[PDB]
């Protein structure tokens, strides 16, 4: 009570700072880029390295692109399913370890600068198959757990509609499942039941080697928990047309009778517009069911990583709509999402999540609203920062604690690209902000920039770490050939970025995020 | 409804910023500094001239120290009151074209590197008396102006306990008011009729230099309102013991019987402050009417206010009157909100900034936080410990206001000067420095890349100068708050320090 003594412990009662407010830092890698001898990254040692040498610079987050069974341009935003793992991301080391193969059987090294997803597909297909033919056939532990896998509802949510939908596109010669006949088509009981019989083994074996997706990506997660590593993912907002997710799910979407979208997505122009051409969800449909293709699909998500992004998260509060009928996207609509409501369903199916809202470009007020009632961080990204006036939110002064920062994503060049390619005068303006020593140290500048902001989170692509120029670029966005195949120089190990590691660490020591 | 169009004005629906938002900065510099012939800076035509300047510049916000009259040694925070305005400020040139004095009344220019408060006061005080009598004489508007002033009464609740304890205190010799006669002492009605008929003149001058001080203030600051610049005070949360404010109001402070505080102000390691304090559940009883006034002033003189001392709302350190050293009382429990609740219903919206500095507890930051006032980052603390240290400006907050230094601190050249060297190299790789000669713009700098919404700069860092331009040392009795412009630097010949400050506040939005 007012003008009475406190007790003798008030000069100790001070503020403790909230742990879920720790500022900190990661790296994006994608485990594609892996070195190793067949054709692509996998799960395996680089995996454990890479991790161990994360946790040695005072990094607490490893992002990732989602990952799920990538096109065949390896793009793994237009996947061929939305809980999928990518098989060809196993180990077939980790195979011998776990007594599916043995070192005999494993192919021949192959010089592979880039992923080229035909050649991986070709060299080890035949024996994660082989793996997986072995782990139906056994009986012992290993089978066990695949059962338990199989029979957890969780999983069978989706990985029967998975397994059926990809045994019958490997059975039928056609462009998608609209050209099925329409017993296929439309999920006929019996027609699936022929399904089972006839393509049996495909199915287990599908079933199979997505287990072992499971367990070797289950290891790599336990493995960054215990070196305090968290796993960021990433998630597009929609998903492919030709899908079990569609597929198996029809009345969730926006089809016509003959299930052909009626709608695609895109967005509005500077241009004649973007064409995406995702089906489109029906959510006054999703709402009647309590939203719960969206929860299984966020609980897939929590079981793959500790955090996502979800890539165009602006969908949620607002989207365009381009008749499926057209050639651009200058035709469409704005159409109403489904808000909170959306998130409230989610938190009851699912408890505690934590997304990120790609929420780049221009974005409207119930935008910035949704984001910010469901308390998650948006992005900024350094390389966009030096165009406009001081009002452009991606400079560090107008940068906000609950955001992570960029210094660019998979989509950018290299920082060290981008600054080869400014602009003056949009580099003028870099010089006066950004504290640079020699150019070839640019990507450092941004780091260090990114480090120093006051947002909660700063992540760097590893491209920029290296120090790497345009050829290192992950993505080149509207271009259908040439990308997603980047890895780590097979000369550059973790062993040998000591100097790289110790200067992350100064600089996160220096702005607190260690 | 989920899934239907939405009307067609969606695409033009953008975020706006909010004006409450917007990033700024400014200068700290208090009227005395200015340049002048008469011994002081004051409110006449430096003033404007500084405004013109500041507004130069793109910065919106200009700082003062608080504005009451001083004690002898100049000190703005041992005040002889609360609401009066320094008389000392008053402009001579400004009377004159007010009509009170003419040309040929003003005194012949002195030098004066620095303040000598004893000579402005020989100097100006019987000029500012003379004026104030001919307005008291005078039957026109300006005499019907005073009227009005002196009958508000948002101005009487104050103004007359003021005029008539310093009547009193010119009539008596005495220490403080606690050796005065009882009916004196304890405002006897028929002895104050006794002292207004005995004082009458000293008391109506000294309500007429207090109408000439409002009006000169009040001037500066529609000047700087005109020109885009907000006017931020400052207020010490505690009052003097020999004050108006005490002996006018003895049941709202912690006094025994006889009127000797029972209990005074400091921190422990000790500082001894020796302010009375406040009797907060008093206070309460008449919900705070005391510190509504109060507030009402401030709002009267400033856009914006400091208070100093701000974790005394919330809990304050309590020594025995009879005591020689601080480490010797305890802590006790403050008003917190329900303060600042009276002051809303009271006043309306305030805005208050929180003097946080030193080590504080959490009842300061949740109150502090419970009514949206910013606290302070000083760039001058930020460099001992680790990367925790709240004054580095990663950790900053947007709901702040980032310093270089404040009044109490050297300059930023000065400071460097002294730097240890462990302090030294960990400020090389956070700050951007060039050479030593410019280490208050690289200080400058970083303040205004913050995202705390304001940087203010105190003159000195702008004008680059060393330790001898430092304003107050704490803890020192002698030769502080003296600091002047240099005579030779006017505002014409701050056209580069103008740009670069331009420049900067362009790059980090503060424009
Ligand atoms: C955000 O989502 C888009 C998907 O619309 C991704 O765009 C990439 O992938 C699509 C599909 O493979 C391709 O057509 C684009 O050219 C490519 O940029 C982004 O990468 C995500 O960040
Ligand atoms: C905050 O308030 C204190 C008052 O306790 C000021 O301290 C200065 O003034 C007092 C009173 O004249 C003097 O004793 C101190 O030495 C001096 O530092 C601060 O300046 C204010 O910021």
């Amino acid at each position: 009570s007012v003008g009475e003594d406190f007790p003798s412990e008030y000069e100790q009662w001070l503020p403790v700072p909230d742990p879920e407010s720790r500022r900190r830092a990661g790296v994006l890698l994608h485990p594609t880029s892996f070195r190793g001898p067949h054709g692509i990254g996998d799960l395996g040692e680089e995996a454990f390295r890479f991790i161990d040498w994360l946790h040695s610079t005072g990094c607490s987050v490893w992002q990732v692109l989602p990952l799920v069974p990538p096109d065949e341009g390896g793009s793994p935003y237009a996947g061929q399913d939305a809980n999928c793992g990518n098989t060809l991301l196993i180990s077939l080391d980790e195979l011998v370890k776990d007594g599916l193969l043995i070192k005999d059987e494993l192919p021949q090294p192959i010089d592979a600068d880039s992923v080229n997803y035909q050649t991986a597909n070709k060299l080890k297909s035949p024996l994660i198959t082989k793996a997986a033919k072995r782990l139906i056939d056994g009986n012992g532990e290993l089978k066990s757990k695949l059962l338990d896998f199989r029979n957890d509802p969780s999983i069978s949510c989706w990985l029967e509609d998975a397994a059926y939908f990809a045994a019958i596109d490997n059975t039928l010669n056609a462009y998608s499942w609209f050209e099925w006949p329409e017993p296929l088509k439309n999920r006929h009981l019996s027609a699936l039941e022929a399904i089972y019989e006839s393509q049996k083994e495909f199915i287990d074996l599908f079933i199979a080697k997505q287990f072992l997706f499971q367990r070797q990506w289950q290891k790599v997660r336990e493995y960054a928990r215990r070196q305090g590593v968290d796993i960021m993912g990433d998630m597009p907002i929609y998903v492919g047309y030709h899908s079990a997710d569609v597929w198996a799910n029809k009345k969730h979407f926006l089809l016509n009778k003959k299930g052909f979208p009626l709608l695609v997505s895109g967005v509005p122009p500077s241009e004649t517009g973007q064409l995406w051409g995702s089906p489109l969800y029906d959510w006054k449909a999703m709402e009647s069911d309590q939203y719960s293709w969206w929860v299984n699909r966020i609980r897939r998500a929590q079981d793959l990583y500790d955090e996502c992004r979800i890539d165009h998260f602006r969908g949620f509060a607002g989207f365009w709509a381009v008749p499926s009928e057209a050639k651009v996207a200058m035709v469409g609509r704005w159409k109403v999402g489904p808000g909170k409501s959306l998130f409230d369903a989610i938190s009851k199916g699912v408890g505690k999540i934590k997304i990120i809202a790609e929420d780049l470009g221009v974005i409207t007020k119930d935008v910035v609203e949704l984001r910010k009632s469901i308390g998650a961080p948006g992005m900024a990204v350094l390389q966009f920062a030096f165009g406009g006036g001081a009002d452009n939110p991606h400079l560090p002064h107008n940068h906000e604690v609950n955001q992570v920062v960029y210094s660019g994503t998979h989509d950018n060049d290299t920082i060290r690209g981008w600054w080869d390619t400014l602009d003056q005068e949009e580099k003028s303006k870099a010089m006066k902000y950004l504290s640079i020593a020699g150019e070839d140290d640019i990507s450092w500048s941004v780091i260090q920039a990114a480090f120093s902001s006051t947002a909660q989170t700063a992540i760097i692509p590893m491209q920029d770490i290296l120090g790497l120029g345009s050829s290192a670029r992950m993505n080149t966005p509207a271009t259908e050939v040439g990308n997603w195949g980047w890895r780590i120089p097979s000369s550059t190990s973790f062993d040998n970025l000591e100097t790289e590691s110790d200067r992350l660490r100064d600089l996160l020591s220096l702005y607190g995020r260690l």
